[PDB]
């Protein structure tokens, strides 16, 4: 995206499906819980805050993102473990697709994610996903729609 | 029927289940473990023998099922000692999917379920697409779709029988 403005991405998103190889597973064993993101702008950094299933517990991690050279593109500088996101697509209102790119201590990882401000009317959103994800070299195998099981949505609703 | 255009020749053979709606229931889907549905259509005469594999939690399950024409090109009619089934041909394009509502009879359960057939494991984008606005206006919420997971272990063992 090159005209981006974070001001439009504030707040509660719902992590809708993601894609992995991867795966292983993670997330879920069984069964499969929804995730779900918080986005803050705290003192020019993005401070954020997801959750997500991982083998029988609902994890909640708390990170801070500086920008990477323009427009839509984030780093996450974890002890020496770089993340990369990048808003591959939006429309700006409903939904956002994510791509990531971690080093987890040697381990690449290439994620894509679609995150939406709705747990309804998802389907214009998730085909553009699958044609997004495609065409980044994921197939129809490798992408994980998650259940509607809110535990850990409702964990993050009430805090952190 | 709902397509009414339908010839069984064009889809007799193996067919993947890729999603299913049911209300719401739871868981439903499945139980745990998702494991895929799939299905083999066979046209005896007079008589459509399916023979679908799903996963009944401690096992793969194998069941062997009879259909008969019931007026209307897309229509079919499954009794089951259960209850009986009526199945219609909602959408096609006569290629690479089928999507499918059953109105079944088990015991009392007035209930619709929708399933998605498809040829092929990839590919199922603008066939999901569909999918979703359908059983949208057939009272179904996202809440209610079933995405198969990919896991092919009841797959396999239906493809095999069928094989050999
Ligand atoms: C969701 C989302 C966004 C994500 C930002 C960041 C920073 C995501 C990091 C993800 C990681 C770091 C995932 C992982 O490791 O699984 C932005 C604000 C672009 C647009 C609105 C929706
Ligand atoms: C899939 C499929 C077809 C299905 C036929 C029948 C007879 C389905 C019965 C389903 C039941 C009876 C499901 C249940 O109870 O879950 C036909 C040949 C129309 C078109 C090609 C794909």
């Amino acid at each position: 995206v090159k005209d981006f403005d974070i001001s439009k991405f504030l707040g509660f998103w719902y992590e809708i499906a993601f894609a992995s190889k991867m795966g292983t597973p993670g997330l879920a064993h069984k069964e499969e819980k929804m995730g779900a993101m918080v986005v803050e702008l705290k003192e020019n950094l993005l401070a954020l805050t997801t959750t997500y299933y991982s083998e029988d517990h609902c994890v909640l991690e708390k990170v801070t993102a500086t920008e990477g050279d323009g427009p839509a593109k984030f780093q996450v500088t974890r002890l020496s473990g770089k993340k990369e996101v990048v808003v591959e697509a939006t429309d700006y209102l409903t939904y956002a697709i994510i791509d990531i790119t971690s080093l987890v201590a040697g381990a690449v990882h290439r994620t894509m994610k679609l995150y939406s401000r709705s747990l309804d009317d998802n389907g214009e959103a998730l085909y553009n996903f699958r044609k997004i994800t495609s065409d980044h070299g994921f197939s129809e195998t490798d992408l994980y729609i998650l259940k509607h099981d809110l535990t850990c949505v409702k964990v993050l609703q009430s805090a952190a």
